[PDB]
């Protein structure tokens, strides 16, 4: 059948200069960490120690600076436009926030994205955005984000926005979280572990099983963080849509192998990241 489109997601892309670095190695997507200040305002694109093996953990920008850089990379006609960069996953580090600030955090995020990424609707960046939340109890962040876009007069930008709960929770628990949030599509399901530690495929298989069942809730599945060819082949054999990596060129090389070229292709802007793939 048709080739499954694959998102090769550059991991921990937190300095503006790293956008080109990862995209030029073959990434069509990037993942970026978002720290929050004491008021639930996004503050930095900062991961900090501990981080993935072989990586500098401390590259960062003021969050709005990174957003303007991301906008340049994703706005057709810009000197720095990268046609290939089509999805951004914001890893919202909401661990520093009280649970009752989750909604506020969503609103502040929407304000920053609207102002600095989507440029108030004036020739904004075109990439699809996944809001990745590490704690199921922070689901009210989603409603906050939405409600803020709506108040600012850009509710249509939600068409470009999707969702992830990244905490490796039980899949049934994740589904219940979405049910509470009233979310019924644009769902990516992360599964993984730092590149420093070994992991099996049981939960990723279960996420794929949910995605491909008639009444499942997951649209796309991604595995993280994968820096090895063997692991890449395993994840692709398992049927994942996305692979998050410190080395996009490693993933690219595997996808360019004759056997894999026949079953997979690098996703482009016209592949809707919210739509479950069918052969
Ligand atoms: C919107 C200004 C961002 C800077 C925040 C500094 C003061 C903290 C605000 C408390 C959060 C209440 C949620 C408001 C959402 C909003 O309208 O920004
Ligand atoms: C290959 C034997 C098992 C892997 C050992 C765990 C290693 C931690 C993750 C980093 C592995 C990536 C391999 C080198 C990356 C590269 O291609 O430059
Ligand atoms: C982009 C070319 C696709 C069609 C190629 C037919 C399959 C043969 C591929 C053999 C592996 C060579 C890897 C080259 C990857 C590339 O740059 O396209
Ligand atoms: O893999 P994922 O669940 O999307 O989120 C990632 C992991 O949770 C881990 O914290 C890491 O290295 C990156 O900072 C995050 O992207
Ligand atoms: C109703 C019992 C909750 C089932 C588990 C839901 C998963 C996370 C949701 C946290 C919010 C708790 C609540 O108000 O339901
Ligand atoms: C829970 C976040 C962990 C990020 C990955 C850090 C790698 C392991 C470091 C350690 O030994 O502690
Ligand atoms: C939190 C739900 C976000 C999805 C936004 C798209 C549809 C919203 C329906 C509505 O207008 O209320
Ligand atoms: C480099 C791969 C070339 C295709 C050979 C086998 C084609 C097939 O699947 O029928
Ligand atoms: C497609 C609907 C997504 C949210 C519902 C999650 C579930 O199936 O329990
Ligand atoms: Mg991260």
């Amino acid at each position: 059948g048709n080739r499954r489109p694959i998102w090769i997601m550059g991991h921990m892309v937190n300095a503006i200069g790293q956008i080109d670095e990862f995209v030029n190695l073959g990434a069509n997507s990037i993942e970026t960490d978002v720290s929050f200040d004491d008021n639930a305002n996004p503050e930095y694109t900062y991961h900090g120690i501990p981080c993935d093996c072989g990586r500098n953990c401390k590259k960062y920008e003021n969050f709005n600076d990174f957003l303007k850089g991301l906008r340049s990379a994703t706005t057709p006609g810009n000197s720095k436009y990268q046609e290939k960069l089509v999805l951004v996953v914001f890893d919202l580090k909401t661990g520093s926030l009280y649970d009752n600030q989750a909604n506020d955090a969503g609103k502040k995020l929407a304000k920053n994205l609207l102002q600095h990424y989507w440029n108030n609707g004036n020739n904004g960046g075109r990439a699809y955005i996944v809001l990745s939340i590490p704690d199921l109890n922070h689901y009210p962040l989603i409603k906050g984000f939405k409600d803020q876009l709506t108040k600012d007069g850009h509710p249509e930008l939600m068409d470009k926005v999707g969702h992830d709960f990244s905490g490796n929770d039980d899949i049934g628990d994740v589904g219940k979280a979405y049910k509470k949030a009233g979310i019924t599509g644009h769902i990516w399901q992360s599964d993984g572990i730092t590149n420093c530690l070994p992991r099996g495929l049981s939960r990723v298989n279960a996420a794929v099983a949910n995605r491909d069942s008639a009444n499942g809730f997951i649209n796309k599945v991604y595995y993280w963080t994968v820096d090895k060819r063997s692991t890449t082949r395993d994840a692709l054999d398992a049927g994942v849509d996305g692979i998050m990596t410190n080395y996009p060129d490693v993933i690219t090389d595997v996808l360019n192998e004759a056997a894999y070229k026949k079953k997979f292709r690098v996703a482009t802007y016209d592949d809707n990241p919210w739509v479950t793939f069918k052969k």
